[PDB]
């Protein structure tokens, strides 16, 4: 049950993953061959931090809005079962 830091540069159409739930937000899915998959994100990853900001505590729609507003890349700290 570990922590991974995942760095995802922006691709042609965003970052290639879906989220669900509030406080904390969870990764729903990851698009096959998209930015997030090859960065190492995976489904069930719980999102603790986006860039400098802890987001334990944020709603799904808040986080999506913030993700879409990052220019170049996101660095997510996630909690996952391994």
């Amino acid at each position: 049950m570990r922590y991974r830091q995942i760095t995802i540069p922006r691709g042609k159409d965003g970052f290639g993953f879906t989220i669900c739930c509030d406080s904390p937000v969870r990764v729903q899915a990851v698009d096959s061959g998209g930015p997030a998959e090859r960065a190492g994100l995976q489904q069930l990853d719980t999102v603790l931090q986006l860039n400098e900001r802890p987001v334990e505590h944020w709603k799904c729609v808040e986080l999506a809005h913030e993700i879409r507003s990052c220019p170049s890349e996101i660095i997510l700290l996630v909690w996952r079962m391994v």
